[PDB]
């Protein structure tokens, strides 16, 4: 089972995901280097699709340049067919890992979130609001966690949940950065308490109503980092104004004061 690109041969050793039309798989190079090549098959999609696909890698080329907590995209293949794309391969994504893990590290956690901060930093400066942010769009490659995708496609299942929408997303039927502060703060909720802040309720249209609700109050059990207390509490402010932003968390004492 082979895969070529642009000249290159590879072999397939595990498809790693799956989509709309789309397929990641883990493969090896000639010099049996390891990479994630995706594949997209082009023959039923929508010109929407194909022009989304087509701002993703557009937007990934891009944003090699500006930040390395963003997924290396090495080199991609376009026909009206098909695209491939050749990224780097992480050890395991961040929802498998959180999973995985009894006791976070404090080191490692703030080390994940300066990442994960970075590489949203890094796709606002571009216009990009991802608004769908989730430990699965996270990946771990050597030390670091890196940014898979931008939101601008169809995200790749393992081969869903509500858990992090942020509540003015469920209040806009009847789009800010801010949204993806509140996404973050759920991830480093997790990553602090060991569940995602609504990670209780376990009926979708009860869980939804907890979000957009100001009467319910989020718990937020007391700990030795009180600066991760406070970082916790302003990115999950409801009301997303009052809510802080990337470039104040960036500021922040949690990420600063070592
Ligand atoms: O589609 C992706 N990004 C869009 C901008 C183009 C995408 C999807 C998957 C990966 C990727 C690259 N490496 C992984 C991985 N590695 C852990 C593994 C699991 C099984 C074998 S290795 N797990 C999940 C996803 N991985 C990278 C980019
Ligand atoms: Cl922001």
């Amino acid at each position: 089972e082979c895969i070529s690109v642009k000249g290159r041969i590879y072999s397939i050793l595990k498809q790693i995901g799956s989509g709309g039309s789309s397929k990641v798989f883990q493969v090896l190079n000639e010099k049996k280097q390891i990479y994630a090549i995706k594949y997209v098959n082009l023959e039923e999609a929508d010109n929407q699709t194909l022009d989304s696909y087509r701002n993703e890698i557009a937007y990934l080329n891009k944003l090699q340049q500006h930040s390395d907590k963003i997924i290396r995209l090495y080199d991609y293949e376009i026909t009206d067919q098909y695209i491939y794309m050749v990224m780097e391969c992480g050890n395991i994504d961040l929802n498998s890992w959180l999973k995985k893990k009894k006791s976070i590290d404090p080191w490692e956690r703030k080390s994940y979130w300066k990442n994960m901060l970075e590489a949203v930093h890094t796709i606002h400066q571009h216009g990009i609001v991802h608004s769908d942010l989730k430990p699965a769009n996270f990946l771990i490659v050597d030390g670091m966690l890196k940014l898979i995708d931008f939101g601008i496609a169809n995200q790749m299942q393992p081969d869903g949940t509500v858990n992090y929408m942020p509540p003015e997303a469920i209040k806009d039927m009847s789009i800010s950065p801010k949204s993806d502060v509140w996404s973050l703060g759920c991830i480093l909720y997790y990553m602090t308490y060991g569940k995602t802040p609504f990670q209780q309720i376990i009926n979708q249209i009860s869980k939804l109503h907890a979000i957009i609700d100001p009467n319910h109050e989020i718990e937020f059990p007391d700990i030795p980092e009180k600066d991760l207390q406070d970082v916790l509490k302003c990115c999950l402010k409801r009301d997303p104004k009052q809510r802080i932003s990337i470039p104040e968390l960036l500021a922040h004492p949690y990420v600063q004061i070592q």
